[PDB]
């Protein structure tokens, strides 16, 4: 639990090897650090590339290791704004095609793309499954799977116990959400714990919870 002093970070722990990036923007994201003997692997950056340097330098010299690989979970520019940091310090940057058109389209650097619809990756030890379950917050938002620990990186496809609403519906597609939801509750029927996008971690609760919210 090390919280920066001034500039809206702060990092929690759940595992030995496994611990949560939030950051202040009016709204505090998610995401995902996770610590393995051949690098320091984060799911999702931040808001700008100003919070994303902030952070990657903050975690490098608390874990004695060098960030290499990102995982940007949508192209919305809380997941995407620090690509142009990644790029330029050589740290790969994993995505869908889909996210990486998006990126594009919207006028950003372009993440690798290189994701599946179930993409099985390795760091070292870790063993991380990437997951795209459907449309739902946006259209090609994806989730994170930790097996070793039964952990979920839900993203903005999952809503916090504090959220009231659905948020910015602009890109969503709220009719095929619910059974993108089911999609996750179908592949992984036995999760630990739950990281929403934005507030705090839970559980499979998580999940039941943002379906009603799109009742
Ligand atoms: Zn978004």
């Amino acid at each position: 639990v090390i919280k920066n002093e001034t500039g809206t970070i702060s990092i929690s722990q759940l595992n030995k090897n496994v611990w949560v990036h939030t950051e202040l923007g009016a709204v505090p994201s998610n995401g995902l650090v996770l610590n393995t003997s051949k690098g320091l692997v984060l799911v999702d950056s931040s808001w700008d590339d100003k919070l994303t340097k902030e952070l990657i330098e903050m975690v490098e010299k608390k874990f004695q290791k060098r960030v290499t690989d990102v995982i940007i979970t949508h192209a919305h520019a809380d997941r995407i704004g620090g690509i142009k940091t990644l790029k330029e310090r050589g740290i790969k940057a994993h995505s869908t095609a889909l996210t990486a058109e998006l990126a594009k389209k919207n006028g950003y650097e372009e993440p690798l793309g290189d994701l599946q619809t179930v993409t099985n990756l390795k760091f070292g030890n870790m063993k991380v499954e990437t997951f795209y379950p459907g449309k739902g917050h946006t259209e090609d938002n994806i989730v994170v799977w930790l097996p070793q620990y039964n952990i979920l990186v839900g993203g903005c496809l999952v809503k916090s116990t504090s959220a009231k609403d659905l948020g910015n519906v602009a890109d969503a597609y709220v009719n095929e959400w619910s059974t993108s939801i089911e999609n996750v509750l179908k592949r992984y029927r036995n999760i630990n714990a739950v990281v929403p996008g934005h507030g705090e971690v839970g559980d499979k609760g998580l999940l039941l919870h943002t379906l009603d919210l799109l009742k």
